[PDB]
């Protein structure tokens, strides 16, 4: 077992880490840093081609690459790691044990463009903004905004854009995603720019506008990428910035995120923490635990545990099938391997039909995968059918965690195993707890079968411009399948406290078995209703839904909209009338 210790010696700690890690020999490694501020530039960092799920594949500059260890541990001892430019901070590949603790990750210059809106003129089609200085970087060239101008990199445009409250640093009431692609930006002095373009929906005056950049290149790498690893623990790990997601896990087992978080540094002038999901679990298995954590100010979901839906392309023989990935950012994923159990899904039935076990895998390219099974393939297997990995599905538990003030759903649950969401504080612009089985555009599996959401606090939920709800069960499946079959099952929403401004509470679609009990709804938020006459609960094409011992306080609101199919099995004790 080797133990490497480091001090803040040089202004760029990348070459020292690269050389020390390159000469490691044993399979048990521990790295200790004396508490200080370490800076890492990508200029002299190692470069490898990487396949990153829900990110863009390509050549990556990597600061910490740890591959093949029996156990690897990184002790930061409260150190702060400052990164620069387009770089991947940490990569943990093929490790039977991973532990990172007591560390803070940030960038010297963030890859965002934040500006305060001064005035908006919809008639002429321009907006006057004052960019926040802080540690942001930007300039003008060719009548176009260039940012962040780090190591010669700059996005073509501001890209997708959102309005934020300057005081609370959260998405504004009724805020929606803007897309800024302006070609004419003027400098009026005063540190004020006039951006010429006719937006569909303009940001409010006084709000702060966030911009991540071009959609094609802003997902460079997550702060942490864990691939094919087991027994991973993150303890007291804070992420202030990342050119992508915060914690990304691919095909891993027994993951723990404790006392960690992704949020803004207090006293700073930053608006966004991570440009993508805070935590992400793609086809993991074993157990996943998130406890005593805090995720805010991300540009995407707080958590998404899900698997991959692959599409049958061709039948090779009686035991071999070739599948294709559905989403462009899913190509290169390690879908399956030997001894994996796989669910077969035949059009137009959305349910898991049969199970088979993989014998071998022949990867043709990043898009197509040839799978040979131990048993005979289903006789009805045809092109367009789906494969879902049965082995790689985790149990999920999120408790005593804070998720607020960011642009997405709070928690997205797509695992068929036992899921427990308890004792959390939640606040979401969009839906808070979302279920979206997707075979239309994202191809993310996870029809659920055991989910429990109890004793949580929901405050200021679903204040986006588009309609949402605290608990939103809305699968989006390909039209090659029937659109009225039961998809999700056995979801319980118990003993929660919802502070409402007039938002939907529960919107269920194709749920089989849904218990909404013991909840207290408090109409105590002084915010205007964005979708008038929206009911607390709406159910469509569902079965065996039960309302029981719920309480509503405040101004009256429409209670229930239900289709004739789910009404035949709905149990309503009239606790809210
Ligand atoms: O199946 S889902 O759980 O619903 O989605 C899986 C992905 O979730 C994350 O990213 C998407 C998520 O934030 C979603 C929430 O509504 O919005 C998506 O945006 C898409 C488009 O990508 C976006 O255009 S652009 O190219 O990003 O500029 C815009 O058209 O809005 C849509 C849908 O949003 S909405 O209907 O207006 O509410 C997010 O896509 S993404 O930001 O481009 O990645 C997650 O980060 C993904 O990896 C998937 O897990
Ligand atoms: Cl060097
Ligand atoms: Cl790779
Ligand atoms: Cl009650
Ligand atoms: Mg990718």
């Amino acid at each position: 077992k080797e133990v490497l210790t480091f001090e803040p010696v040089a202004q760029d700690m990348t070459p020292i880490i690269r050389s020390a890690l390159k000469n490691v020999k044993d399979k048990d490694l521990k790295i200790v840093f004396k508490k200080g501020t370490y800076k890492f530039l990508p200029e002299y960092a190692s470069s490898e081609y990487r396949r990153i799920t829900n990110h863009g594949n390509g050549l990556k500059k990597i600061a910490f690459s740890l591959d093949g260890f029996d156990s690897v541990e990184i002790e930061g001892a409260g150190s702060e790691f400052v990164f620069h430019g387009q770089i991947a901070p940490f990569e943990f590949y093929n490790n039977k044990s991973v532990k990172v603790s007591n560390i803070t990750i940030d960038w010297d210059i963030p890859f965002t463009f934040v500006a305060e809106v001064l005035s908006v003129n919809e008639k002429l089609g321009y907006r006057d903004v004052r960019p926040v200085k802080g540690d942001h970087q930007w300039d003008l060239k060719g009548g176009k905004i260039r940012f962040p101008n780090v190591d010669g990199f700059s996005y073509n445009y501001l890209g997708s854009t959102l309005a934020w409250d300057k005081n609370e640093k959260r998405v504004v009431h009724g805020g929606i995603d803007s897309k800024s692609k302006s070609d004419d930006v003027e400098d009026l002095g005063n540190g004020v720019l006039r951006i010429h373009e006719r937006l569909k929906d303009y940001p409010p005056v006084g709000s702060l506008t966030s911009s991540k950049g071009d959609r094609e290149t802003h997902r460079y790498a997550p702060a942490f990428q864990v691939k094919n690893s087991k027994n991973i623990v993150f303890d007291n790990v804070v992420i202030h910035h990342a050119l992508g997601m915060g914690f990304l896990f691919e095909k891993s087992e027994d993951i723990q995120i404790l006392n960690s978080g992704v949020y803004l540094r207090d006293g700073s002038e930053r608006l966004i923490s991570t440009t993508a999901d805070a935590t992400h679990f793609a086809n993991c298995k074993g157990d996943i635990l998130i406890e005593n954590s805090r995720f805010e100010n991300m540009l995407n979901d707080g958590a998404n545990v899900h698997g991959t839906y692959t599409i049958v392309d061709k039948i090779i023989d009686s035991h071999t099938v070739m599948v294709k990935f559905g989403h462009f950012e899913q190509t290169g994923f390690e879908f399956t391997g030997q001894d994996d159990e796989i669910w077969f899904i035949h059009q137009p039935n959305t349910k898991r039909e049969s199970v088979n076990t993989v014998e071998s895998v022949n990867v043709i390219n990043e898009a197509y995968t040839q799978i040979k099974f131990k048993n005979r393939l289903p006789k009805q297997l045809a092109k367009g059918d789906l494969l879902e990995n049965k082995t790689w599905n985790p149990t999920f538990t999120m408790r005593k965690t804070i998720i607020k003030n960011h642009r997405a759903r709070n928690v997205v649950l797509k695992t068929p195993l036992k899921t427990v969401i308890e004792e959390n504080f939640f606040s979401s612009m969009m839906s808070s707890i979302l279920f979206r089985g997707e075979t239309f555009f994202w191809y993310e599996s996870g029809a659920v079968e055991d989910v429990l959401i109890r004793n949580n606090t929901f405050d200021y939920v679903a204040y986006a411009g588009k309609p949402h709800a605290v608990l939103n069960i809305t699968p989006r499946l390909s039209k090659s399948f029937n659109q009225d079959e039961i998809y999700d099952r056995n979801i319980r929403f118990e003993n929660n406290t919802i502070n409402s401004f007039g938002n939907r509470i529960v919107w269920a679609d194709r749920v089989g078995g849904l218990t909404v009990s013991g909840n207290t709804i408090n109409r105590n938020i002084n915010q205007p209703v964005l979708h008038p006459d929206s009911p607390l609960f709406e159910f469509v094409n569902s079965e065996n839904i039960e309302l029981k011992n719920n309480t509503y306080n405040g101004k009256v609101q429409r209670v229930l909209i239900v289709d004739d199919s789910s009404k035949g099995t709905l149990i309503d004790d009239g606790s809210i009338k």
